[PDB]
C-alpha cells in the first residue's frame, strides 16, 4: 500500500496543513493572512508587502482596515516569510503579480460583487501598480506607501553596473551589500524590531533578484500611462530606498482621474512604521481615503 509523503512545511518547519495557505501556479505554497469583520464586508483589500519582509508586519494597518468593515487579506510573496521558495529569488518579477491575481480571484469567488482595493509598500507597491495595470478598471483603488517607482539614483547606478556583469558571466552567488536598516525609519524602535524579526531576510540582495527589481522599475514606467485606478500615494521626502522623484513621476504620468499625493517632510522609507506623528497621520489618511471610497 503506498503512503502519503511527509506533510509540506514552511521554511520554518510548520506544516502548511496547520496554516491558511494557497498553492500558486508553480505548485509553491504561499502562507496567507485574513482579517475579516464580524458583519458583511463593504469591500476586500489585498496587502502587498515589500522586499525581504513579510505580511506579519501589516498587523496594525490590517486591523485598522478591518475596523472599517473591509475584509483584509495578504500572503507572503514567493521566497519570503512563511511561503515557499529560495529566499529572495524569483524566476521573473511577474510571478508576484500572477500570485496576487490568483489570491484576489480566489477571494472574489468567496465574496462576489465586492469592490477590491490594493495596498502596497515599496516592492509591494510596484507589484500593486503592475497588478492594477494588468486589469484596468477591475480594482476600486490602490493605497501606495513609498512604492518602488524609481530607485535611489546613486544606489541604482552602482547596482546596474553589478547587474550587467552578472548578465555577461556565470556568477550565481554574487550579491550586493545588505540594506542599511538605519535608512528604514527615523523611529529607532522600528529599526530594532526589523533587525530582530527572524522572518525578515537581512542578507545581501542577490544580483538575480536585483535584476528582477530593475525589471519591476522598467515595467512600472511602461505601466504608468495605462494606470487609471484611483490611488492614494504616501511618500517620505528623505527616502533613501525609493526616491521621492518616483512618487512625483507617478502623479504626473498615471492617467487616473482620482490621484492624491501626500509628502512627509524629512520622513524615511517605512512610513507606516516611522515616528508616531508620521505613522498616526499615515493610518488616519488611509482610513479617511478608504472610508470615502467604501461609503
Ligand atoms: O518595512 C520594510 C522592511 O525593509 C524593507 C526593505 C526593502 C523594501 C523594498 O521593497 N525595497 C524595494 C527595492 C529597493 C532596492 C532596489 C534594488 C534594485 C533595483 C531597484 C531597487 C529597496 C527597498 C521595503 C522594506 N520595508
Ligand atoms: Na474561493
Amino acid at each position: 500500500m503506498p503512503e502519503e509523503s511527509s506533510p509540506r512545511r514552511t521554511p520554518q518547519s510548520i506544516p502548511y496543513q496547520d496554516l491558511p495557505h494557497l498553492v500558486n501556479a508553480d505548485g509553491q505554497y504561499l502562507f496567507c493572512r485574513y482579517w475579516a469583520p464580524t458583519g458583511t464586508p463593504k469591500a476586500l483589500i489585498f496587502v502587498s508587502h515589500g522586499a525581504g519582509e513579510h505580511s506579519g508586519r501589516y498587523e496594525e494597518l490590517a486591523r485598522m482596515l478591518m475596523g472599517l468593515d473591509l475584509l483584509v487579506f495578504a500572503h507572503d510573496h514567493v521566497g519570503h516569510g512563511q511561503s515557499e521558495g529560495e529566499r529572495m529569488v524569483v524566476s521573473d518579477f511577474h510571478v508576484f503579480v500572477r500570485d496576487v491575481l490568483q489570491h484576489v480571484d480566489s477571494m472574489q469567488k468567496d465574496y462576489p460583487g465586492l469592490p477590491v482595493f490594493l495596498l502596497g509598500h515599496s516592492m509591494g507597491g510596484a507589484i500593486a501598480i503592475l497588478t492594477a495595470a494588468e486589469r484596468p478598471g477591475h480594482f476600486a483603488g490602490m493605497v501606495l506607501i513609498s512604492p518602488l517607482v524609481l530607485a535611489n539614483p546613486e544606489s541604482a547606478t552602482t547596482f546596474k553596473v553589478l547587474a550587467a556583469k552578472v548578465l555577461n558571466s556565470v556568477l550565481p552567488n554574487l550579491s550586493s551589500g545588505p540594506i542599511d536598516s538605519s535608512v528604514l525609519s527615523r523611529n529607532k524602535t522600528e529599526v530594532d524590531i526589523y533587525n530582530s524579526d527572524p522572518l525578515i531576510c537581512r542578507a545581501g540582495l542577490k544580483v538575480c533578484f536585483g535584476i528582477q527589481l530593475l525589471n519591476a522599475v522598467s515595467r512600472v514606467e511602461r505601466a504608468l500611462p495605462k494606470l487609471t485606478v484611483p490611488f492614494l500615494l504616501l511618500q517620505g521626502s528623505a527616502d533613501r530606498l525609493c526616491d521621492s522623484k518616483g512618487a512625483y513621476l507617478l502623479m504626473e504620468l498615471a492617467k487616473s482621474q482620482d490621484k492624491t499625493l501626500k509628502i512627509y517632510e524629512g520622513a524615511y522609507h517605512v512610513l507606516h512604521k516611522e515616528l508616531p506623528e508620521v505613522t498616526n497621520s499615515v493610518f488616519h489618511e488611509i482610513n479617511m481615503w478608504v472610508s470615502q471610497r467604501t461609503a
